[PDB]
């Protein structure tokens, strides 16, 4: 289930983390424009950047942590508060991680793993929800 992926996830957390983060910026590839240094890029240029790979793992590693302190995958608020208010999301609306968690949704279904996929999609949908009522466009 949900808590069994998380600890998949961070199992390896690297590998992880590039996967998704380049199956988002190429199932969307107008994502790529937030993020000025991977653009003109390969995914295997990209996975040589050291950037790259720092970035990916940092940002899910916080999505995991939390994942972690949801509960029935409803983040807390305080969470969905940090990342409305961290500079590096400034210019970003909640259609922007609807992107990435149906990207990471697919993802999860397109590998033979037995992900909670449903669960994922849930969190993703109650994760936008609560960016919203903490105040992102
Ligand atoms: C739950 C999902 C997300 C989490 C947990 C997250 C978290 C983070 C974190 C932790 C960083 C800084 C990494 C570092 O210190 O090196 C970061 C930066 C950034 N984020 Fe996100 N983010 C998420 C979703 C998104 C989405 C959907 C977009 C745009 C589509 C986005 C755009 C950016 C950009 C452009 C940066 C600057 C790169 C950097 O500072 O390294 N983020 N985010
Ligand atoms: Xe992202
Ligand atoms: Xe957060």
């Amino acid at each position: 289930g949900f808590k069994q992926d998380i600890a998949t996830i961070r199992g390896d957390l690297r590998t992880y983390a590039q996967d998704i983060f380049l199956a988002f910026l190429n199932k969307y590839p107008d994502e790529r424009r937030y993020f000025k240094n991977y653009v003109g890029k390969s995914d295997q240029e990209l996975k040589s950047m050291a950037k790259f790979g720092d970035h990916t793992e940092k940002v899910f590693n916080l999505m995991m942590e939390v994942a972690d302190r949801a509960t029935d995958c409803v983040p807390l608020a305080s969470d969905a508060n940090t990342l409305v208010q961290m500079k590096q999301h400034s210019s970003l609306t909640t259609g922007n991680f609807e992107k990435l968690f149906v990207a990471l949704v697919e993802y999860m279904r397109a590998s033979g793993q037995s992900f909670d996929s449903q669960s994922w999609d849930r969190f993703g949908k109650n994760l936008v929800s609560a960016l919203s009522s903490a105040g992102m466009k």
